[PDB]
């Protein structure tokens, strides 16, 4: 009944892009449009890949065979990295055109630009800035995206939520900002996501719910976290529309109980004391389907 | 644990190839490693449709972006519907190299040439599943003209089936199960009869051939990618029972006919009443079949013959 068209990679082994999001979002009782971007062996943090890219056209004729069909219908769209700002240009029409059609349809959207470093072409910042974030409504950021998004660099929590503001301004009534630097009350090993939604009175005036979540850290690098997060804020957001921090709670324990399986068995697949590879890192997400479908609430998320 | 690489379809909307094979797999537990074979925007049984086709050259390098990484390691292969004959020659040589390093690898194969009488495969195709693709094949899913087809024989009795699904034995798959057929069933023409045939090799030495008859309801609509899903579950249950193929195929076309049902339920309720349901309205109900898929109480019971 509910339909996300998901515009993201495909990789044949492992989970990033589509391979992240369609299955929790499919457990989760979501029918979900594929359009895969890419199709690699693997993912590009492996020692190699190989594989093939679709473009920007190829994208098109796509969503136009669905569109001459009728079913062009959908009530989320879905989108996370890419490299070309082509793609991201249509992209952004397939939006205005779907929500011309329908008002209320949803545009959940993953900024992926750099973390800590650029690792996608300059050209896109504008984009994603003056283009793609206006017609946003839910953003899953990280504190250096949000940071090339907004012009202004983040040193407090207070800091932190006024790029949020800023964030909210160009476009989306959802801002979370996933991974920050602040310093967490739990000490080095614990890191801070933070949360704001706007919410609309009857009134033409805003009233801002704001969350803070400080969740432990893993000692792995993980590939596809990212698209995994936004699908699983996806399908809780539309369980709790109104309730941030009970949508966030449920999105991060499913991503900590994924990410905790996988570094136990990884660890498991190298030998003690081996620091395991991209290959056995890959999340194990077969393994945690329930964990998705109705997690175990690991986090308490802070309404301030 | 369980790893199958499934070089199949993809479609932007609805259940075909992959999209029918990846998900069920997923929530039966297994690891899928997902080529796609092409990328359409939707089936061909559609009004309109828009796609591209992955070449040959492209899945050899992508399995080589697999080998060279040494993660090219694999319980299963699962494959389908196939139009090109390079592709499907890569797709031999491929299994022929995963067998050589594992020994026990299970190659499931749907032999898609047609259906009824109508042959939608080139016609190139049919030379090669005989010859180099049935010959590494484990567990083949063919229909009676596919059956035919392959064994060169027409059959017009349940005997006669049984028969050319022996020589499909002697040819390679040790479990060979024809999908649907012509057959009379004895409970009225709206059932439909499916067989199964599975060569084990006793301890002793021996080999023992089980053969079973199932009567399936027909589900009165044309789907599309029901195939995929069967071979993709049949994989799944034949791996949990790999010496009772009765109850595998029980499980597997228990859970065919909750999707179905369910289908053709929520199909006519979108179509008006009195209205035939769209090809767009009788998409497979995946997602709302779940857990008749992880669990299906049995619905139908094979005869062991
Ligand atoms: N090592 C880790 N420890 C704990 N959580 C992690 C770890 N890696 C990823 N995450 C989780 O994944 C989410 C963010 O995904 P990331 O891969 O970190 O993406 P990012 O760094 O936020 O950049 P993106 O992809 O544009 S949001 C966080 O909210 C965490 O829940
Ligand atoms: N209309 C239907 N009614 C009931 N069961 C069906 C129907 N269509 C397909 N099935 C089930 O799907 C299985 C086989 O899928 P089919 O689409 O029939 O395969 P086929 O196309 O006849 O030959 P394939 O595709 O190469 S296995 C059957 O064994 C049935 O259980
Ligand atoms: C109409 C035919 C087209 O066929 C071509 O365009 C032939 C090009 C070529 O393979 O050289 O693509 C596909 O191909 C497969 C093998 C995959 C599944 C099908 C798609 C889901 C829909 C299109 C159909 C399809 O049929 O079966």
């Amino acid at each position: 009944e509910c339909r996300v068209l998901s515009i993201q990679s495909h990789v044949v082994r492992g989970y990033v892009g589509n391979r992240a999001a369609m299955f929790p979002l499919q457990v989760l009782g979501f029918e979900v449009d594929a359009v895969n971007s890419v199709q690699f062996s693997n993912h590009t943090g492996y020692a190699h890949w190989k594989g093939q890219v679709l473009k920007s056209q190829e994208l098109h004729e796509l969503y136009e065979g669905l569109k001459v069909n009728d079913v062009n219908k959908y009530d989320y769209v879905l989108t996370g990295y890419t490299r070309d700002k082509s793609f991201l240009a249509m992209v952004v029409d397939i939006v205005r055109e779907l929500k011309q059609q329908n008002s209320r349809l949803v545009y959940v959207c993953d900024p992926v630009m750099g973390d800590k470093s650029m690792y996608v072409p300059q050209d896109l910042l504008p984009v994603y800035r003056d283009k793609v974030v206006p017609v946003a409504d839910i953003i899953t950021p990280n504190q250096f995206e949000a940071e090339l998004l907004s012009g202004r660099k983040i040193h407090s929590q207070e800091e932190a939520f006024e790029v949020m503001d800023m964030l909210h301004c160009m476009g989306p009534d959802t801002v979370v900002i996933t991974s920050s630097d602040l310093p967490s009350s739990q000490g080095s090993d614990y890191l801070i996501a933070l949360g704001s939604q706007r919410m609309r009175k009857p009134d033409g005036s805003t009233v801002t719910q704001r969350i803070r979540m400080e969740m432990r850290k893993v000692e792995a690098v993980f590939v596809g976290t990212g698209d995994l997060f936004a699908a699983m804020l996806l399908a809780w957001t539309h369980k709790h529309p109104d309730n941030l921090k009970v949508a966030c709670e449920k999105t991060v324990s499913a991503m900590q109980h994924v990410l905790q399986r996988t570094i136990r068995c990884a660890k498991a697949e190298a030998g003690e004391g081996q620091k395991p590879s991209p290959a056995q890192l890959e999340l194990r997400m077969v393994q945690s389907k329930r964990d998705i479908e109705d997690p175990e609430i690991v986090v308490q998320a802070t309404v301030l």
